[PDB]
DNA sequence: TTTTTTTTTTTTTTTTTTTTTTTTTTTTTTTTTTTT
């Protein structure tokens, strides 16, 4: 299986009407420097909707989310 | 024959019903082969 374990006890997944798992993937570099990372959002369950609805973006440093850049 | 008159005091306990919680990684090992 997946080793990987939240903390917490597990009294929390029965209540979480919707539990997200963020992971960082990759860097977006401006040449050399970087600016901002590669986040990708996979939706591990959910009580409103179909669960596994992974959704990438990438969020940049001090100017939030980057919607433009999604939107495109 | 006539002719009623006045209350007094407490004794005793009886029985328990129910679980609720995970939490943390740890570690490298060893080379092979001259070619003209």
């Amino acid at each position: 299986g997946n080793p990987e374990t939240t903390t917490g006890g597990n009294a929390l997944k029965f209540y979480a009407s919707v539990r997200l798992d963020i992971r960082r993937t990759g860097a977006v570099k401006e040449g050399d420097e970087v600016v901002g990372s590669e986040t990708r959002v996979k939706v591990v369950k959910n009580k409103v909707s179909p669960p596994f609805r992974q959704a990438e973006f990438q969020i940049l440093y001090g100017k939030g989310i980057y919607r433009t850049g999604e939107i495109i």
